[PDB]
DNA sequence: GATAGCGCTATC
DNA sequence: TGATAGCGCTATC
């Protein structure tokens, strides 16, 4: 994550809703926003977001009457995805894990925060025709919000991670904001080994299976995309070995395969998967960030996050915009 | 809960 | 396409 000096949300109070990390909280907090109430039903994310803000987040959202919920300016939410994801069923809102947006729709509808950001995989962009995002657009429009989506990938903001994700940045109509605008993409100068842990501390995760194949010698050459270079089995989810001078695969939550949730890399000639504190620095989380005990858990934890930084950038502009009120 | 084979999707 | 990749799914112990 990155050092923001000029607090552009100083006074701005936030709620973390989905929290699950609190990367969210991570992100406005660098701005100088207050989280002034989180909520996540996850028993083990609920262990590690107090394991780092002294806090537990609340139970099951759908259970909670809107009108308790603090007053705050901005409430960030990156709701599931399962029922969106290129990777799962694509149920949408049918999926029972998929009208959550609606409970972010009436929170809105109660406290009507100054702002609503929200974060969710690309595919929701377009899944279903491009319906789903479009009932969230005129849901949100009908709330009285501006609605402002853009699909960003990490790797363009200085995260060496192909996490492609669609963030949507939702202004109180009242205010009259008209200068928000997106991060511009920059170089990116850090690759996944460049974030990677010594060897001795990898030890435990190195795989070696017979069914290695290597399909593509390893490049001497860093670069802003995902390089596979072999695969074991049948090369499935998980099972997909990538070069650590190239960009990380996107984290999943529940991904199977030998190299679940992270993906295989290359490093140093043995094939292993990346350890929590490695996703957390692919996640942009900060080393001084307390991750779960139990890896399984970590892993999940990292995979369905979400990349500080971006969130960064997204926040601080969210702040201008806020902030410019001349006369 | 943890591990891991998968199998079908979107994208150009 | 043909090749690549995905906050996933779910069976098993
Ligand atoms: N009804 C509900 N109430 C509270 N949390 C819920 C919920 N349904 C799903 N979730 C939580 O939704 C989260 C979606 S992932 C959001 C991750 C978060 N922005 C981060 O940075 O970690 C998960 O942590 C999941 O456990």
């Amino acid at each position: 994550m990155i050092e923001i000096k000029d607090k552009q949300l100083t006074g701005l109070r936030f709620i973390d809703l989905f929290a699950g990390l609190g990367g969210f909280r991570l992100a406005l907090e660098s701005c100088g926003a207050e989280c002034v109430y989180s909520n996540e039903w996850d028993k083990y994310a609920q262990e590690v977001y107090e394991m780092n803000f002294g806090e537990k987040p609340e139970g099951d959202i759908t259970q909670v009457n809107e009108k308790t919920i603090p007053d705050h300016d901005i409430l960030c939410a990156g709701f599931p995805c399962q029922a969106f994801s290129i990777s799962g069923k694509q149920k949408g809102f049918e999926d029972s894990r998929g009208t959550l947006f609606f409970d972010i729709a009436r929170i809105v509808r109660e406290k009507k925060p100054k702002v609503v950001f929200m974060e969710n995989v690309k595919n929701a962009a377009s899944h279903d025709n491009g319906n789903t995002l479009e009932v969230v657009k005129n849901t949100m429009n009908e709330l009285d919000y501006s609605f402002h989506a853009k699909v960003l990938n990490a790797l363009d903001y200085g995260i060496p991670q192909k996490r492609e994700r669609i963030y949507m940045i939702c202004f109180r109509n009242d205010l009259n904001i008209q200068n928000f605008q997106f991060p511009k993409p920059f170089e990116l100068n850090t690759f996944v080994k460049d974030l990677l842990l010594p060897d001795s501390e990898v030890e435990h995760l190195v795989i070696d299976r017979k069914d290695l194949v290597m399909t593509n010698q390893e490049i001497e050459q860093t670069t802003p995309k995902t390089v596979r270079l072999g695969i074991v089995g049948k090369g499935g989810q998980g099972e997909r070995i990538y070069s650590t001078r190239g960009i990380a695969i996107t984290l999943s939550a529940y991904g199977g395969g030998i190299f679940a949730k992270t993906g295989g890399y290359l490093v140093n000639g043995k094939t292993r998967k990346l350890h929590p504190r490695e996703c957390a620095r692919v996640m942009g989380y900060p080393d001084s960030y307390k991750v779960h005990p139990s890896t399984s858990q970590a892993y999940k934890q990292f995979g369905n996050s979400v990349v500080i930084n971006v969130l960064q950038y997204i926040a601080y502009n969210i702040g201008s915009s806020l902030n410019f009120k001349p006369y």
